[PDB]
């Protein structure tokens, strides 16, 4: 909510408060989200300042709170900030900005991560391009300098970050996405390519000192339909975990489906029907393995635009012959949630 | 403070700077809470949306920031989310809400929990029903559905937490709580009662499945006057630990008992007068042991609704011989405090 | 930003996103500040009530939140509360708080401290008196009660914090600073002594029962001008490293000189021309050393007075002989800042 707008600078502080609750088989040990208490909370701020008639300096940061957590030692597990960024927009030229933010094959992937819970799992967080990295400076710009209106281009300059575990660890790369829009219609094509650290190179899954990640994007956002499609490859990207070995690296190759379908109700709800098919390639030992696969079925019911409740339904494709060892057992997702 | 009011939706940013210190004997090594820097800052908000004319949706989150803390490698000890939930009121029907929230318990043991810094030793965090919980679907009522003014109940369904530690541990279970109040007066009686833990029968210190907690509350909270008594009992619920043999677990049978005692000056002032024993039966290897025995002696003066001072001092009643080895050493607590 | 003001109390959430980057040698790994990603993002609040005519109450609360950081296991490292205290201020006689505050001695070395990025390397943190402490009750007073203008004194009251590390660890002690302001002229005197744990004299490097640490400083503050000058001295004090045989501990004796010399353009760019000499002395088995040598070569551009950008150049005037193993490379740093 915008709780400041004084001379020439509007602050945005947002949060939320998500009670969420996981049900699976079991203790959650072999499922597709686990079950158990979910509860989380959300705070941040959006800022704007408007310094002339055509330049704005902006700055957001998010942070995720957990409620699901005990008030012992436990108290900090899963506590992170998603986003703290500081940029400038000069009219029709760009944006540039500098901060931890979504990657641009996110600009791609983005388009399938609309339902109420889950969905988006090739969307990794501290990963390359695909999610919200640090080292990241994104150009981007709108209309084409205000010349074709619907063309966007954005680059991205990914900075080496050599950290304690490989998963979180990436190198010096260079990412791209090209995306047009015309009356619902949009079709986005996303690019990533970054080197990898000698930590990523020393594990024992994975195998390249080069990480290639691609996404492409067709969709239809109109009328209260929305229709999404993504399709996308990984090359020494995709992190992965062997549950048998108890080893962990990177997958070389990734064929990633996302199908998305959903109807908004004038009355305030919101069916979803989604399909989602990622299988790796070459992986160590292993070879072909389904890393995601399963069907969507969810519900969200909007009150206003600050109360919302949903149940989100995920029917796991995935089999018990898993060679790595993914969780087969579905995972239903009840949430209650305010915002503001 | 009310940040933000407007189309039918209310946030509420509050938050206190706690400038702390305990005065003990010795390092705080063998007393009541210790000695010494005990300064903390809090941060939350409180959310209401009208979302018709007689259905509202909340939702509020609150967490605890240390001051005592260094800026090293200690920066994070005894942070943590004390409140994070969500839910909806339905006028004449009732309140339901999922998150982080006090147990049902709670509603007879804040009856005595109004001492300036100490008090209410039984209302444990991360204890069933007593204190602070996770995994809790809270339904309340008001005025018997718009009904029988005064009279109060609700319902709670706890679910299992299973953590690292068997003392933030706790399983499925069912709690319960009825009040009623006329012109000043005010009777509680709480019940709550849930599975334990493999880990928590594996401690050397409680033996049994079923955890039980219940506490009834009489109280006259009229014309500057604030009486309050508490009484209660629990089974395998209390977390104990022995400082002789360095073992953990639980107590199986405790007697609880609070009386407070307090006047609200017309210029600021408020004198605190309290009693509280708590002794555990059957402890393993031991027997009957007083786990809080104290006399509490304190003033509040509060300046106006935003700035206050307090002196809180606790005349420890425990004695040396405590074959558990609780704290004997008296503790002074002053503290100054502003609060949005 | 000022967000409420009402009845008598006014709240000032204030914070900031900087998209910080560092530039250096290799992995930054002997450099003056290292290389790569600094993104860090503030969040805080400012507190006045109006008590009555003549009395004012406070509270103040900051946290520093990291962005070079990643979701996973590292997600909580460098994130800290900088300030947490609560006071009181009645007109011309004085103001009291406790709470994290600056130490006293920062009266006089918060004179050189207005670098873009770096400087000010002897106002370290958790350091008794010259940077933010714990245990600490500072009585500042303004214009000698009333009645000489400019004249404004202070004293402090460190507390014992005994923590896990003697870097982070203090003992009891008693802080003052005297300060007189004259048309852009400002000279200040700052000095506290305290004393030492047993788990700093139990250190290989630093040999001492007492603490002392006392700065000078003067500046002119007019026109545009901003001309700062610090010398002060350090008693086992100073936080030193021994990175040859992996010693932590204190310098015996320090000479510290920072000088500052900035101006501020109308059309809004701030260059900044400064010097800073720290050398240390009796170091255990080692002697004299030069713990800070560099000069420093920086531009900050305000946009307005909410966007920001710098670059802060620092020439690393350290040799490679350094007997401690001080880095000896120099780091260029430029960052991107929103504040509100
Ligand atoms: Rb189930
Ligand atoms: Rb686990
Ligand atoms: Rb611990
Ligand atoms: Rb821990
Ligand atoms: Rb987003
Ligand atoms: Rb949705
Ligand atoms: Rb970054
Ligand atoms: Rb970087
Ligand atoms: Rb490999
Ligand atoms: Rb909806
Ligand atoms: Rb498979
Ligand atoms: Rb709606
Ligand atoms: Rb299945
Ligand atoms: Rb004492
Ligand atoms: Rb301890
Ligand atoms: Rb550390
Ligand atoms: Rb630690
Ligand atoms: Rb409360
Ligand atoms: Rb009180
Ligand atoms: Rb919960
Ligand atoms: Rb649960
Ligand atoms: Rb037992
Ligand atoms: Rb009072
Ligand atoms: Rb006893
Ligand atoms: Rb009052
Ligand atoms: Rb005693
Ligand atoms: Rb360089
Ligand atoms: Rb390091
Ligand atoms: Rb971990
Ligand atoms: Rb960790
Ligand atoms: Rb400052
Ligand atoms: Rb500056
Ligand atoms: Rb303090
Ligand atoms: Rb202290
Ligand atoms: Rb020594
Ligand atoms: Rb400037
Ligand atoms: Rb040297
Ligand atoms: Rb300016
Ligand atoms: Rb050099």
């Amino acid at each position: 909510a915008e709780i400041y707008n004084k001379d020439g600078n509007k602050v945005d502080l947002y949060g939320k408060a998500v009670g969420l609750h996981y049900f699976s088989k079991g203790n959650g040990e072999n499922s597709y989200g686990g079950n158990g208490d979910m509860t989380y909370a959300r705070l941040g701020f959006k800022g704007e300042t408007q310094i002339n008639s055509d330049l704005t300096g902006y700055g957001q940061w998010e942070y995720n709170f957990q409620g699901n957590n005990s008030e012992g030692a436990d108290a900090q597990t899963g506590n992170k900030t998603r986003l703290a960024f500081a940029g400038l927009k000069y009219a029709d030229v760009g944006s540039f900005d500098y901060g931890r933010n979504y990657g641009v094959v996110y600009d791609a992937l983005g388009y399938t991560d609309m339902l109420p819970e889950f969905g988006g799992d090739t969307a990794y967080s501290d990963d390359f391009f695909v999610g919200r990295v640090g080292g990241v400076a994104t150009y981007r710009n709108s209309n084409f300098f205000g010349l074709v209106d619907g063309l966007n281009f954005a680059v991205q300059y990914l900075g080496k970050n050599e950290r304690d575990t490989a998963r979180r660890s990436n190198g010096d790369g260079v990412g791209g996405s090209i995306s047009y829009e015309y009356e619902g219609f949009g079709i986005v094509g996303a690019y990533g390519a970054a080197d990898r650290t000698n930590l990523q190179e020393a594990q024992p899954l994975g195998n390249g000192k080069k990480a290639e990640q691609w996404a492409t994007g067709l969709k239809y956002d109109a009328n209260n339909i929305y229709l999404a499609a993504n399709y996308g490859e990984t090359r020494n990207a995709t992190p992965i975990t062997n549950k048998f070995t108890n080893t962990s690296g990177f997958a070389n190759k990734t064929q990633d489906v996302l199908l998305v379908a959903q109807y908004q109700f004038d009355f305030g709800l919101r069916p979803s029907i989604a399909y989602t098919k990622s299988k790796a390639k070459d992986v160590e030992g292993i070879g072909d393995v389904d890393l995601v696969n399963y069907f969507e079925v969810g519900a969200t019911y909007y009150f206003n635009k600050n109360m919302s409740t949903y149940v989100d339904y995920i029917i796991n494709q995935i089999d018990s012959d898993n060679k790595l060892g993914v969780g087969s057992d579905d995972t239903v997702a009840v949430g209650i949630v305010y915002q503001f």
